[PDB]
């Protein structure tokens, strides 16, 4: 029809499908510790090691779709994998295979997804296309907030009223009729994308392509299931590609006359130096969002609501949706890069300032609100690395995998905050807590150095 | 004569005009509550049901003299219903009929005058008319502050003196001769616009059409009237139009080609969520002016002067005249718009948080005047809107009556500061007024967040 | 010889000139307190009235000689009348006559001098004359600060040395041989000007010109010096003058075509609005100096210099050079005039702000160091008006009367600190010096309003 | 073979002789305290005069290296003199006489090296050399942070562990082998600059030339060697060179036509203020890094690492790496120079003010980490001066002796430090600490006057 309701279908069912993913990522790491009985220096690893599945899983899409079946029914494929992906989740049980069952479903479930949405996108235009992308970051930011604001106040509702454990699957059955919805937001006008196709559904759709695709899916269901029976194996895929994907550079660091590339690593070994600080919001911040801090969220003097155990990771689309034509004042080279570290330095600080205050026997109630605000403000202007820096048949895919290494190790960093499941007074808890968050801040700190420090010889070579 | 000897026979009619209306808009709020023995949720209600007639008013004046009478006897006649306006507000009795009777007397009479102020300004130049109008807006600046800094002195003066309650309405006269003050500046140089004629009176005047309009203003004089008998009507007038105005776009949000309409409801929606929070200053922060802070406005150590109950409505015209080339300072689109919203959130905070600290049996002295700096911060940046946006016929009223239904709502709003008219310790009454603005405030940071949300999509469509 | 050979002459015989005048505008305010036995308010008032001498002092040396003698002659003449002006200052005995008597004989060996410094040094040049006189000033301001900060040293080193009073006088001798170095860098140096001449000394000299002009001197000597015996005459010339010099533009406000008057007459009323508030520190502060501030200068917590009684006011000329080329940070109308006010506002808040705090029976020693920064902040960018706004021949001195009479009001404004000569504790002194700094600042507050209130009416008629 | 391939053989052999030298230039001057059995104030001394020697020092190797054996030679012989210069300082006896021996010896090695490093670094291009000079002066600070942070921490691994004072020694020998590593990085690689070679060797070399050369070394090594027996030959020197170097402008202040010369005299007498501040760092700071501050590093509420005794001198080439295209902001005349010095003030108003806080017996702990970034916010934007103002021969090393004789006068200040060696409770050490660094910082306010008193003087005459 028109280029504008044509941008809607991709919008709207990328709004829905991203609305389904953060409310698995808001409780299930909060989820396996008082329920099941896990310790947690267990639980911690497991979406630890789940998320580095996940942002590789673009490469995968991003081979797929726009090379075998086409984008739109990879965009259709893409859709209800999820649909079993909460359905499953959801079965009230408490026999531990399912929990660690759907998690990798959702991979290529969201592999199928990611650069399949924004592809056809770059085709509905042929270029200021971030006009009709800031449309699209900030119809997945007005989608995601309404996503971990609401979906554990359901969980909140259910436990003390219905009787039992009956509540936390119920939760996760909030998003799984979302990905319906984001069905029927798409199938009630999926004649509206009919003119703007890819290249293979230009043609009709080929079985004969089709069933290996499921089956390397479904290979690939097994391969991303097979991780968190015995946590081992998970390490040694990393030293098979940890150690390969440096050798990735080997064979041109110092090989190959144009020496950018090692400047390309000099972002790349500086590109994991982020991700590492981040997965603690998914990890031990949970973990600290749980025994230490009074839900009693005081303004002042009067009284208001108590807080979740974990709406506080909902925070994260609020500001990075405010900060967002803030950081959009230009006038009024990946420097801009570095002292964005300094703010997630001086983020981490804060946690146990506060809790140099007010011990109460707990922690202090508010802290949070600035806290990720921090993360956020650094997070908005650093991507777009080798994908701004543009002979490529190694160099693409080269940032990726060390960037799902670099999502890996967040867990081995917050492990140390592993209390033992017989330690019940919190009086004893914030200690342990305390000796934690200033020593990776206080190396967060050395961090912004090290880009400064090599930070002239940028301007010769460009 | 000349052309700036022109300007002031509008200037200076309108500064005393506007000098005549802030006297009653001042004291009337705190009037009904000590003296009468009213509750005062019945109290808010009044002013708070009374603004809506008013921000309505220029519409109907904005059809009568422009096309039936001209504009220089709507000039006149717009006059001198003060005159009966606040004589009739001063007849010292406590018959409760006078006092809602000659509130509606003013609206006709503000009615006929507010766009015919400028209308004939428009002509003065035929466009650097700001050049102009910031001579008359800071005309109305400086005229208006002389307002509300001596209007109630004259109340103070009185009822300590002369033994009685014969100076409520003493107060009231001070206007009352300022509007005939008005008459004898433009009727001892009522000659030097006689150039300048609208275009009915051009031509000679016309008593068959006079008589209608002072038919259907005193039509509209018993219409405005009958309301604060029994307040239950002046909800139905609202939940009829307060439908049919949101109605009002339903012809064509979806129906009606060029999206900018429900833009400029984007616009719309955020505009009704100003002024919701300006009642307030004209509601419970009058009464919150009664009855905790202490009338003893102490710098520092020493001793300085005993406030009024309440000249602090007064300093409104103070800061939208020291703030205001500040503002404009250029270089050294709607959302300017929005950050407003921020400093009317940071402004509410304040008010609990002095009584946070100096609880003494009463609050603390100080407070407001960092107060009303705040709302009238976002006050002056904020107006021409769909009067910015510039297939009309319907677009021109549709903001006006939904921004005087916006007016309406801050009664609605204002109510939870009723306190039982027995409780007289104000030791008590602090705890509920401190769980008033407070959770006003929190959600008044949730306004900023929503006009970001959508923030990116106007940069495309204009 | 040369330009800038020449430069010199006329720079250090104001260098040395106007390190003469500071000597006595030091201590001759706080001279006449403790040592004579004066109460205190004749003695503010004194130095009061003798400034409103000095500043319309210019305009009859601007008559002079410029059209009588010659510039040379005439600044030869305004030289050594400071000799006699303060070698009659120093003869040791108390007979209050040689006190105020040569008090106004510096006013015509200063009037004589002031607009015959810059008006030769305005021809040579024939206009980047601030890059001439910016030098000057800034000679200006490195000889004014060689001034105070040593003249009541010398003060303080005898009077516990020599044995009784033979040192007030001593100190001032260290500018009479200040002025007699003035003349022999002229008299060693009086050949390099010998080719820029005025106009009469062009021609020789007329005795017949000469005799009337020292007699109209001697004239005004005695008519500056018969003041101070009975002060009621000082009032009584000021009401003469006060009344006609409102009366100069009574002829021209709404008599006279050309409205810049009475904005010229706005800076006026403006400008009154300054100096007002500059003399308290040549007069209460100077009092407030003696009997509340210690004299311990601590910095931090170990021990440095007892200050002077008075070399406070000493501090203007530090900051009118320090924030000087600060504020000819131009790019990185007479409202940035406006301001400054505010600065001489919270200049003023502080000095009981530290007395609020260490009450020790005494004051707290630093205070002032801040301070004096503030009156200096805007005391640079805020000359030039009626002399930046350039039919005249009444224009001219119009400003500069009025000037003389707002310095004259300071000694009217400061009169309240009047503590009785009785009273000795000064832990009940500062209870009456609170009270007259904060509504002092009070109102300067007030003052910033007013600019603003009137302020978009400049930008049209210009 | 190319110009960058060429410029790592001069900028890593810089690499790691800069590395060398702060080795030394770390703990000397504590080391001279506690072990031998020195005073302190003996021992301050020491440093302080050795330092003159130094920044002469590229003086004579500017004029060695470039006119006699050629740069390249001279860049080889500058090297391994060092390699004496810590094999005599490491072996392990407490003779006094080897540890005065070879801190001259290091000053012909450090002449013939420092400016024949950059000087054929100026002519790998033939101007944007600052696009080559920030690769090589962040050579030297990334190369310069390596050292200190490292150097005394191998001092620290021994002497509770091998028992005795083997262990000074030892970490001397760090950087014994980091010049033998420069070596081979110039070895290993030293055909690359064979296309780049000065003057002389291009020609073969000369013995007749260079037996002279290493004789006049070995006369300036002894002549370096002979001051530190009896300091009082130290200040003879100065007294003959600082009298004459103020008679090297007599020859041409007032003699010599063009005044730039003094107002370059102007920028010297401004530049000695430097660095009389600077030495203190070197010296008192290290002394107050002995007996006052814990070495109980706690952030917030934990528990982190013991510091150095001296590790705090190697924060410098951390800050002048961050500030440094920080303050290569430009757009978003030497007075630039001048605020600086304010910082520096700032700088020194800090090591009381915590000293006023905790008084534990001790210090506290903090304090410097903010100390060293004042200086160094000064030292990055003031060099190059008379090397900025561009008939010449006198000119050259006017600037550079006087900077040496700045150099000198710090030792003479630092003086007051002397505790004696009997004092042992560090309770009674800080009140002599604390008469110290304020009144340094009460006239490091002074400093920041003096270049305002003149400064517009500088616009005209350029």
């Amino acid at each position: 029809v028109s280029k504008t309701h044509s941008f809607m279908t991709v919008s709207l069912i990328e709004l829905w499908e991203r609305f389904g993913y953060y409310g698995m990522q808001a409780l299930i790491v909060y989820f396996m510790v008082q329920r099941l009985g896990f310790d947690d220096s267990r639980a911690n690893l497991v979406w630890s090691a789940c998320a580095a599945l996940i942002y590789v899983s673009p490469a995968i899409g991003g081979w797929v779709g726009d090379k075998i079946l086409g984008t739109k029914r990879t965009m259709l494929l893409g859709a209800g994998i999820l649909s079993v992906g909460y359905a499953l989740m959801t079965v009230p049980t408490e026999n531990t295979w399912f929990m660690f069952s759907a998690l990798g479903v959702i991979v290529v479930g969201n592999g199928l997804f990611k650069p399949n949405a924004g592809n056809l996108v770059r085709k509905i235009y042929e270029s200021k296309i971030d006009s009709a992308f800031t449309i699209y970051y900030m119809a997945v930011n007005v989608g995601s907030t309404f996503s971990m604001l609401l979906t554990p106040w359901i969980k909140d509702y259910v436990n003390a009223q219905y009787g039992n454990e009956f509540g936390w699957h119920a939760a996760f059955a909030v998003c799984c009729v979302g990905i319906l919805v984001g069905l029927g937001n798409y199938a009630l006008m999926h004649k509206s994308l009919a003119n703007y196709g890819s290249e293979p559904d230009t043609r009709p759709v080929n079985k004969k392509s089709l069933a290996i695709v499921l089956a390397l899916a479904a290979l690939s269901v097994v391969a991303s299931a097979i991780i968190l029976e015995y946590e081992d194996v998970a390490r040694v895929f990393v030293y098979a590609a940890g150690v390969a994907v440096l050798g990735i550079f080997f064979h041109l660091i110092r090989t190959s006359e144009r020496a950018g590339l090692i400047a390309a690593l000099i972002l790349t070994v500086q590109t994991v130096f982020f991700f590492i600080f981040y997965q603690q919001m998914s990890t031990s911040l949970a973990l600290f969002a749980l025994r230490n801090v009074d839900w009693d969220f005081q303004v002042f003097g009067t009284h208001l609501w108590t807080w979740s155990p974990a709406q506080f990771q909902a925070l994260n689309p609020i500001w990075i949706m405010v900060l967002s034509p803030v950081l959009a004042w230009s006038y009024s080279i990946a420097a801009k890069f570095a002292l964005g570290f300094a703010v997630v330095a001086i983020g981490f600080f804060i946690y146990g300032f506060a809790g140099q205050f007010a011990v109460n026997g707990k922690t202090s109630s508010w802290v949070m609100i600035w806290g990720y605000a921090s993360y956020s403000l650094g997070e908005l202007l650093v991507s777009g690395l080798g994908l701004a820096m543009i002979m490529g048949g190694f160099m693409m895919g080269a940032y990726f995998v060390a960037s799902g290494i670099s999502q890996y190790l967040g867990g081995v960093v917050a492990n140390f905050a592993s209390v033992p499941q017989d330690l019940v007074d919190p009086l004893q808890t914030l200690p342990v807590y305390t000796n934690l968050f200033n020593k990776l801040g206080v190396a967060a700190v050395v961090c912004t150095i090290i880009a400064l420090a090599v930070l002239p010889l940028m301007r010769r070579l460009t």
